[PDB]
């Protein structure tokens, strides 16, 4: 069907592009970068996630592959050895799904937006102290003081999350973690200190106590953000969906990534 | 219909449960310890597991409410105040039911014993040093040196898995949560740090590698278990039920006790 | 003697300061902002260290005294009803004096810059990934990447240091800590994560790999600093020097603070 | 003059044992195990453990020298190949020394015991909850419930300190430091969290609130102690003394150890 390839841009990644577009041409397969049905991404996870952001209106028409140029990546997870094989079972077609949920972030002003993160969104101050009221499913929870907090996806729980103390999660668990960056606590300020795992439909939402203004973060993108009102975290109902070729567990993922390879 | 009360023991339990026992009388309500539907513990979270345990074997008919006589807890987490409601709305029946994960231990000897944990299972040493090889889903993940380690269900996020590190999970998630105690990591020997989140039917096992003696609990028992050959975590097949009688979210739980109340 | 006193600016503090000014000309006392050798600080922390900043090339000729005119502080640890007892000690001079380490920071380009921290001097990146090499006396420890750094004074280590996991430093031990800041650790990037505790004479220097702009903060100062060559941490030689009149230990402050009060 | 060597008692550590007791008797060396003056380890840091508690009375009259026949250790820092070097040097004699400092553990019953401690001591419960009381320089600092608690020499700092979140201590700073083992926290039980650096004459005292009974520990040996009243914590007045032959920086020690080697 219709396809297209993005490459990280070094010499490895454009030519490897080149060889399975060539590849490809000996199939019933159409080079579109406008509605292609497989995304396939050449680099590394910030390739990815590039082409997950670039598409991110077609969700659901698309598979994504991602192939890893350097070092193991959790979602450019294959091999440049293996882009021939890859080419010929894409091409036949007939491949398996799997699907990881995603993260919906709003932001509401005094008028609102929405996006989309496949590994995290993160809020801090804009450049002094900052404070948030965290309300969960309506109800206040804590008043947060810190460097700021930060809502990741499952897939997302081995990338910014894992290194501010969060539990990894297996991506087939359709939930939200939250944790926190550099937490006051004394006797006048309390927060939970542990990682928060939502499930889906419950709402988790931030309100400004003093100052407006958050540099706000989904994924690679970082914008600050004027006169804030809220903003509010829930599973997307949307997921990204993935060809499977073969059997890649997570967990194995998170061994070869942190363990050894 | 069938009902029974355990009590912590002193004073204020008892004499709570002797006044709801009355207050039952003038009701349609039988006194049953054997074969009770409903089960009430009057004391705190130790009295409510002791109730669990007493009668893990009919889960399925049986469904827990817990009352606080000192501080809040998590499953004793209604007042004494409301004894005289309660017996009003247990007797008239009736009244939702909510259901939380259980976690299923596997020891396995050169026969073998099941277990259920409300809140958790912990493997530790008999007396010398902890290494044990962690297996999940008959993969080897990473060999772990250290003082143990624990693995959580979703109400017990909130117990020992806290103090841990450990995420707090919401407990409709069904999952299980794997925590480590004093890991040691060098060049040499290497653990993941994270807690991790695993979902139904993933199997995690703890296989020995020198000594096969070692200090095992679930919830408040812990009993030295020798030659063991295998150690299997999975999310149980069998939850626990409570009558639910108004709204107290999970959330609001964790701010009440955490937070402040 | 000549003394000085800062206010926060709120009608609390304003009005503390103008009655002590009015309580010290019943003595041989004089104001005199340009060299004093008496500074009072009324307020709370913040006020203090604006104080230490705005004195800090006269730091061997004067004795700083702080008081808290909101919730205790770890250098504003007197409470305004001892104001008239304050004025009536400093006066008649014979007071004993103790002294805290200080930390100074050494920012090199291609002149160079030096200042004095009191609290702490953290180092993040501009905008993009922060990655930097640590040497310790001249040998290469390890490649950070994360959000940044922090090296804290003994007095310091109740403040930042303490919300990113940093040990607690009792202020007559001579050194200095550096704690992370969300470092990213798997199997090819490899950081030490414990806090590092550093006599007098060891020097810390933290050199780019790739860009050179760095968010550099000393205490409330953060200022951008542009093409940056080395960042040095030692343990000054100079001290701050407070006004001793009665026993406020250490520990006691830590609890009152903490624990509770 | 007098020396003796310790051997781990594996192949490689006996014949190395063997032959540098061959090498020394080409000088004016006696073997003495009673009264050496040297004492050489072989094998790992729990060989040299050994050998410091097998002569932990003439500390005064000793200077250490470490060989690991395994991995690099924090104290067995020399490599077998520079055995026939340390013959030479060490029988020359006029090396320089270096002192670290010690962790003294008083237990006092209803007499009392010392200990000395190379790397740390630490207090758990003897079956059922730890609570106790912690004190400081006679004064009430915390209701400490846990697992246990853990004082860290500086050269100690890398052993369980560093597993349990301490900070890593240059062991040339005269002090002791404090961790928690699995604090639990709430609203009404309330830890520091954070490890606590102590100076020197410092007393750090356990108190018991309900049980009496605690496992001890003091470097490799584990004791449970019955009827206990108090358990003192202070730097010791006593050093160890290693032989020093070249320059091996304690951080290149951190770094060769948890970095890369
Ligand atoms: N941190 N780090 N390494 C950068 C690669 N990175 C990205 Br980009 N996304 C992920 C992810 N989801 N899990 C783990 N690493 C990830
Ligand atoms: N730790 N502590 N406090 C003892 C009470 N405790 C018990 Br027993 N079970 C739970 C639970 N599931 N969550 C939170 N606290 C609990
Ligand atoms: N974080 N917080 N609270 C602000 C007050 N604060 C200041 Br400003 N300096 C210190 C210090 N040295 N220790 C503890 N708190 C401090
Ligand atoms: N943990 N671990 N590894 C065992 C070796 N070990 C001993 Br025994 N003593 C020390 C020490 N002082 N520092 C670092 N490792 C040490």
């Amino acid at each position: 069907m219709k396809y297209m390839i993005t490459s990280k841009g070094d010499e490895k990644s454009d030519l490897l592009r080149l060889n399975m577009i060539a590849g490809f041409g000996e199939y019933d397969m159409e080079y579109d970068d406008v509605e292609p049905e497989i995304v396939i991404s050449i680099g590394g996870d910030g390739t990815f996630l590039s082409a997950f952001h670039q598409y991110e209106e077609r969700l659901d028409e698309i598979a994504f592959i991602g192939i890893h140029t350097g070092h193991l990546g959790f979602y450019a997870d294959w091999r440049p050895a293996e882009a021939d094989k890859l080419v010929k079972l894409l091409a036949k077609g007939e491949y398996q799904k799997v699907s990881y949920p995603l993260l919906k972030t709003t932001v509401k002003y005094g008028k609102e937006a929405t996006y989309l993160a496949l590994n995290e969104s993160t809020v801090k101050s804009s450049g002094g102290p900052f404070v948030v009221d965290v309300v969960i499913n309506d109800i206040h929870f804590e008043r947060f003081r810190g460097d700021g907090l930060c809502m990741s996806t499952p897939s997302g729980t081995t990338a910014y999350n894992k290194s501010l103390g969060g539990a990894l999660m297996h991506p087939s668990i359709e939930a939200m973690q939250l944790t926190e960056m550099a937490s006051i606590n004394n006797r006048v300020y309390r927060t939970i200190g542990s990682p928060l795992v939502f499930p889906k439909h419950h709402v988790v939402s931030l309100q400004p106590v003093n100052d407006k203004d958050f540099q706000i973060s989904v994924d690679h993108l970082s914008i600050l953000h004027r006169d804030v009102q809220e903003i509010r975290y829930e599973v997307s109902a949307k997921k990204i969906h993935f060809a499977r070729f073969r059997s890649f567990p997570f967990w194995r993922r998170v061994h070869d990534s942190f363990i050894e390879d």
